[PDB]
């Protein structure tokens, strides 16, 4: 009934707030928008960054660090989705493994506008053109920027995004899953809760449910495109015995 | 009004029939060995291939059929209300990015786990036979079978597919589009039409609408993979001619 759907929605919203550092609502206030309580430090050039083992590699590695960190926040959020911990533990691991990249790029949009991205929990702001100003690394944020511009045109808020992220985790078509049935049964429930949420939250945005789902197609293409860049960078340099243990962590 | 959505659904179903020679309904009647009205001849090896008469031959068959399919899809496209009224450059762009996604959607209608109908249903070519084709060509069809088997478990019929196919063409998040808003206004209507159609045609089937739209992710991947395998073929087969139309669509 509408009752357990709204219950599910509020549950997810509550744990999404608890699990992640900067909400979209706060990121929007910082960006383009209102509140400049404390302006973020802006990174627009090589100087700016320093004023903030090596620049272009420094920045791409920094994004990896945050993303490893984010995997744990996503994990904790996953385990708050009703039914998730009851799944086969191999399937939990699989769902997280193939889901975290799509989740990261989804949420990255919350931190982006067409001009740049908030980092360090909104304390910083790296400009889009400074990012594109790199060498075989000026290639890696631009498709995220192009995706975010289109995705943010849907004007979702955190309550919408909480359910959407849960939908992504409970996919069903991840390779190697052992028991697809309960996963799809949970996702069917989450899709219902999502549909309702979007109808109550955006009553005059017609077919917002459908439009948001079609965005999954662009999301997977981003992820695919990102892993192939990663494979190229794994041909920039791999041999060095000065962070073997840090290499491990990533 | 739901009434307007029903008329649009009827209209699109109607054009689909008139545009596409072999419907899913006919494909299923052929495939199910309980209607012996006219059974297909089955191609499962090279001698049955020669009885029912290599890899290049088969794939250029596929190439010619695809170009004709583009024609039929193009014909169907003009019947979608609002489509011919769009900026022409966008009409080209919509077709360019839509055509292959639709071909693999419809291809599934002619497939089961064991093979695919060919030559307007007169032939059936085995999945194993296609998989054993020489090294580059043996990998072309297998991901389409994979898609088709899970897509076919949605159990869509032609009146469903007519609207879904229209939804695909009228995307708008396609690259290079000049006027996105009028494209999205039309898709928005196709989507309402699709949503109603599935809930009436499949009352017991929970969130079929969402699960169908998720399938759009899979069609993208198929196209992407097929493209990268075509550029392999282009280099190992310098003597094989890719069709100019198909060439213009791929970039
Ligand atoms: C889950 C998410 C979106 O994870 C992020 C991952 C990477 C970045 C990021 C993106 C681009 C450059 C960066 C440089 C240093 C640190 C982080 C980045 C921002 C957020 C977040 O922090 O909300
Ligand atoms: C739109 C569609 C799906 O177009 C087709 C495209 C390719 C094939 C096909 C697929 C695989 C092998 C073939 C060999 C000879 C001729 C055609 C094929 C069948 C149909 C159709 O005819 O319904």
């Amino acid at each position: 009934e509408s009752a357990d759907l709204r219950a599910l929605a509020k549950h997810l919203y509550d744990s999404y707030i608890k699990s992640f550092p900067l909400t979209k609502a706060k990121a929007r206030a910082i960006l383009t928008g209102k509140t400049t309580d404390k302006s973020p430090f802006v990174i627009y050039d090589m100087n700016s960054l320093m004023m903030g083992k090596e620049v272009a590699i420094r920045i791409f590695q920094g994004c990896q660090f945050r993303s490893v960190e984010a995997v744990q926040e996503i994990t904790e959020y996953a385990k708050s989705i009703p039914g998730f911990v009851n799944l086969d533990l191999n399937d939990q691991v699989t769902l997280l493994k193939y889901g975290v990249h799509e989740i990261i790029y989804t949420m990255l949009a919350s931190l982006m506008n067409k001009d740049g991205v908030l980092i360090s929990e909104g304390q910083g702001f790296m400009t889009r053109e400074f990012l594109k100003s790199l060498k075989p690394f000026g290639d890696f944020m631009e498709p995220k920027f192009e995706f975010a511009v289109k995705f943010n045109a849907l004007e979702l808020d955190d309550s919408d995004l909480a359910i959407f992220i849960a939908v992504i985790i409970l996919s069903g078509d991840r390779p190697g899953l052992l028991n697809v049935k309960p996963i799809e049964d949970i996702q069917d429930n989450l899709l219902q809760a999502l549909e309702l949420q979007l109808k109550l939250n955006h009553p005059e945005s017609s077919q917002l449910f459908a439009k948001l789902l079609q965005k999954m197609t662009d999301l997977r293409q981003i992820v695919t495109e990102h892993v192939q860049l990663l494979q190229v960078i794994k041909k920039t340099e791999t041999d060095m015995s000065l962070h073997p243990l840090l290499q491990e962590i990533y």
